[PDB]
Order: C-alpha cells, then sequence, then structure tokens
C-alpha cells in the first residue's frame, strides 16, 4: 500500500505523529557526526602521505603487519572532545518516546552511547572504539577506551600483558558483528519507518539493510547526496529524499513533528554537563 500522503519531509512528519508510525528503525553513517567534529573518510590525503596503497591504513592483514600508521592517524584525528550530534540527541527522542526499535550504526566512535543508546537499542555494524581485544585468540585480553586512549597518543602501539590490542572495529575485509546478522533477521519484518541519515548505501552488507523492510514501509533519506530507494520514479510511492547536513534535517524534522524546543532542551543540558567534565 501508500501510507504517506505526500512524498516530502512533512509527509513523513505526518505520518510519524500517527497511530501507524509504532517502530522505527534508524540506519546511520558518517554524517551523523561530522558536526561532532569526527572525520569522514567518505571523500577525503596529504596528511598520509608518509601506505602502500592509501586504503590500507584501513585494512585487517597491513593493520597486523603493521599496525603504528592506523595508530598515528588515531591520535592525529582523536577529538578532543565527544559531543552527540543534534542527529544523535533526536534519536535519543525516538527511544524516549517508545519509537527506537534500532539504531543501525556504521560508525564507530561511541556517540550513539554517549548521547543515551543502550546497548539493546544499537547494532554497531562496523565495531567500536569503546572496547578493545588482544587478537590472541587463547587469549583476547579485553582493555576499556581510558586504557586505548591512553596508549595511542603515547605512540606506542598498545599490546596484551598478558600475552597486539586491536579497537573493536571491523576493518576493510573483515566479517562482520554476529549481532548484525541475528538483529537483521527480525527486526525488519515489523517496522512502520526506516530513517537513514548520514549515509550513501555504498558500503555493504549495511546497504542491503533497506531492502529488508516490508514493501509498504516508508523509507526516509537525510543525507548531503542522493543514495532500492525510488524517490522520482512515477512509481515513486514510499522513499524521500531530504538533502543537507543531518543536523539541520532532524532540525527540521522535530520541528514538524512539535518536538523542536524538547529536543533544543536536550542537546543543550548533555551538553552543558559534558562541559563540566
Ligand atoms: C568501515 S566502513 N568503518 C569502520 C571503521 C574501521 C575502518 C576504518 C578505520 C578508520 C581509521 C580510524 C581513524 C581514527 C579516528
Ligand atoms: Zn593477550
Amino acid at each position: 500500500e501508500r501510507l504517506l500522503d505526500e512524498l516530502t519531509l512533512e509527509g513523513v512528519a505526518r505520518y510519524m505523529q500517527s497511530e501507524r508510525c509504532r517502530r522505527v528503525i534508524c540506519l546511520v553513517g558518517a554524517g551523523i557526526s561530522t558536526s561532532a567534529g569526527i572525520p569522514d573518510f567518505r571523500s577525503p590525503y596529504d596528511n598520509l602521505e608518509k601506505l602502500p596503497y592509501p586504503e590500507a591504513i584501513f585494512e585487517i592483514s597491513y593493520f597486523k603487519k603493521h599496525p603504528e600508521p592506523f595508530f598515528a592517524l588515531a591520535k592525529e584525528l582523536y577529538p578532543g572532545q565527544f559531543k552527540p550530534t543534534i542527529c544523535h540527541y533526536f534519536m535519543r527522542l525516538l527511544k524516549d518516546k517508545g519509537l527506537l526499535l534500532r539504531c543501525y550504526t556504521q560508525n564507530i566512535d561511541t556517540l550513539e552511547r554517549i548521547a543515551g543508546l543502550e546497548q539493546e537499542d544499537l547494532v554497531e555494524a562496523h565495531g567500536t572504539f569503546y572496547t578493545s581485544h588482544c587478537v590472541s585468540a587463547s587469549c583476547r585480553h579485553e582493555y576499556p577506551l581510558s586504557w586505548m586512549k591512553e596508549k595511542i597518543f603515547s605512540e606506542v602501539t598498545p599490546k596484551c600483558e598478558d600475552c597486539l590490542v586491536k579497537p573493536d572495529i571491523v576493518f576493510f575485509g573483515e566479517s562482520l558483528p554476529a549481532r548484525f546478522f541475528s538483529c537483521m533477521q527480525s527486526d525488519f519484518l515489523k517496522v512502520d519507518l526506516l530513517l537513514v541519515m548520514g549515509t550513501s548505501l555504498q558500503v555493504q552488507p549495511f546497504a542491503s539493510l533497506i531492502s529488508k523492510a516490508p514493501l509498504s514501509t516508508p523509507r526516509l533519506l537525510i543525507n548531503k547526496e542522493k543514495a532500492g530507494m525510488d524517490f522520482d520514479s512515477k512509481k515513486a510511492y514510499r522513499d524521500v529524499a531530504w538533502l543537507g547536513e543531518c543536523d539541520q534535517g532532524c532540525l527540521a524534522l522535530a520541528e514538524l513533528l512539535g518536538w523542536k524546543k524538547e529536543l533544543e532542551d536536550l542537546v543543550r543540558r548533555e551538553h552543558a554537563s559534558i562541559d563540566a567534565q
């Protein structure tokens, strides 16, 4: 069927306000973090000049051999703060309002957790920095963020005190976490809305999630560029694209839903609180 009254942000807002919209899944990427200062890497180079090919800084095999590049960049690009964005806190609001079924994230910055999404709400599709593991299969010693953070800027390779210690991120050529496949099996059977934010759906198998929803489920993309989705054909019925930055899009949606002050209120204290530390 066709559930949206209009293929626009406004039509999506009206749907979200209705009794029909009970379960929402968010699929998110780099764009939701860029106003928090987290680097994108969708489309960088000069800084890397000191690797056999550029992408190998993000590659599993090279990492095991030559870990220090990656760890050097991690120091270079380490945010001085971790302030979740308007977009992160919009998902927090969905959680508070009993709408958020799951957030599938391509991001490794831990900002969803900081905005108050719980483990059960999240599928960290590309792993996380929140926790790091010894590569030794007979050991697999676990170390926290603060140990990994402290090691990284000391420009020393992190090593296991019992045995290399890797952040739990999925490097190119590495298979995705079990939790991705188990959640995806049931999450999409009964979902009323997909909110796709800050991703161009370029990485697989993350990109395939959008086709998992029922044919009737509306899908809103909030992204800098267009990116199974049919926004513009004579047969378009359920997909809407809002092009621009994620913070501005979520703000416009919040404003349409009557959540603008609420969202603003949430961001202000959460930020000012983080400041105090
Ligand atoms: C896959 S699309 N993304 C998951 C992140 C792991 C692969 C890229 C490594 C990023 C370099 C780390 C920069 C330090 C902030
Ligand atoms: Zn170990």
